[PDB]
């Protein structure tokens, strides 16, 4: 499963309502370096002819179908106070090793 | 599957001559920050009964299970020359930019 | 010098009456894999005699002496809104893209 | 001092024979991400009005003459053999924390 944390959707649904247009976010993954992978998360206004949208908590994401079993598990948190503010992703079978 | 290009195979092969102790290489994959991902490549000894191993061009390349999701269609590639000498990843789950 | 803009003071304002223990942030470099660094940001006790102690809008921020050639002239910001809400690091000596 | 290694300075000088043409290498610093930064490294045909020019075991590394401090007291190496092949980087005062 593809999920928001509650307060990942909480503070997306304060900005997709304050934007006031949309469809949802996009989940992405890209190459960073050599050997990195970097999340990508944006806005998006549709659906492409190669996505696949999900819904959770109200939000819809938007993920690349050649992607979709790569960000299986991922989880969208946000932290909402300290020096780490802001999204954060997750997921169980990607250790901090 | 995992794969090998056959620059990668031909230096890994040596690699493994030179140093005359293991059974392949170990693919893997781990965390790199709360927005990123890193891949892991190392020489193994022994595989485990969590792994899953591929064979190609005469290397095996060993895989945890539940990296596959990660990594699944993979080729592990090598440059030769130039500034970006070294093994690169060319997996399909990850978008180029 | 260090400097942080007036979004970023008064976030770090607020951190830090609601954990009423320390003397201001930390600003660093760290290494971050052998193609790369990454910024530290962290609440401080006590400086060091090998610090340099600058303090901007009421925040001190403290930087090891020997970080100062990597940091020197950079300003601490935030984003308050937006999926890159956090803090970002405006860094002259450092080029964008 | 910016400094090469003698194998990064036997190779760096066998492609620079090799390509034939050149005048030397651009050492850099980049963003990467929002907490991040990662050395940039490429063959160059000219200096800039914009650079500052180095010479070490006989190679010319341009270098922006506003990373200057920055990238001070950086070395770039260069592995020969095993999984890390390539170039790599390090400066005595960015520790690998």
């Amino acid at each position: 499963s593809i999920t928001l944390s509650d307060s990942a959707a909480a503070r997306v649904n304060t900005f997709l309502a304050n934007r006031g247009k949309g469809f949802g976010l996009r989940l992405g993954v890209r190459t960073s370096g050599c050997s990195g992978m970097a999340y990508v998360l944006e806005f998006v206004d549709e659906p492409t002819p190669e996505d696949i949208v999900f819904e959770d908590k109200g939000v819809k994401v938007v993920v690349d179908g050649k992607s979709m079993q790569f960000l299986d598990g991922t989880q969208l948190d946000f932290v909402k106070e300290g020096l780490n503010e802001g999204f954060k992703f997750t997921n169980p079978n990607v250790k901090d090793e």
